[PDB]
């Protein structure tokens, strides 16, 4: 869904998207966008916002996410919707 050189693109979260990554284990100031999806992805799943009966409806209202990404909720198949909420929140190298 997303192009092999988008995905590599390096980024510079912003302060608060960083501590969300610094959270989860994360270990850098600098990343790929890869990388910050994978983290976001390991945030997501240990906070449970996932929907338990709809598993693709991430519920990020009232959290953190919610407040970085702007929405109350999103689906996890749509990929270019979900990396334009995180452009908001990062600076490219
Ligand atoms: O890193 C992620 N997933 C890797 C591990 N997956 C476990 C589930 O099966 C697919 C692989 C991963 N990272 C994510 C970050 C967000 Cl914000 C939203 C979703 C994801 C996923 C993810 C998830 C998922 C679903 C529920 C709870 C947590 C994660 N399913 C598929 N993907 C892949 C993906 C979707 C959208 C985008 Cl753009 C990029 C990537």
């Amino acid at each position: 869904q997303i192009p092999a050189s988008e995905q590599e693109t390096l980024v510079r979260p912003k302060p608060e998207l960083l501590k969300l990554l610094k959270s989860v284990g994360a270990q850098k100031d600098t990343y790929t966008m890869k990388e910050v999806l994978f983290y976001l992805g390991q945030y997501i799943m240990t906070k449970r916002l996932y929907d338990e009966k709809q598993q693709h409806i991430v519920y990020c209202s009232n959290d953190l996410l919610g407040d970085l990404f702007g929405v109350p909720s999103f689906s996890v198949k749509e990929h270019r919707k979900i990396y334009t909420m995180i452009y908001r929140n990062l600076v490219v190298v």
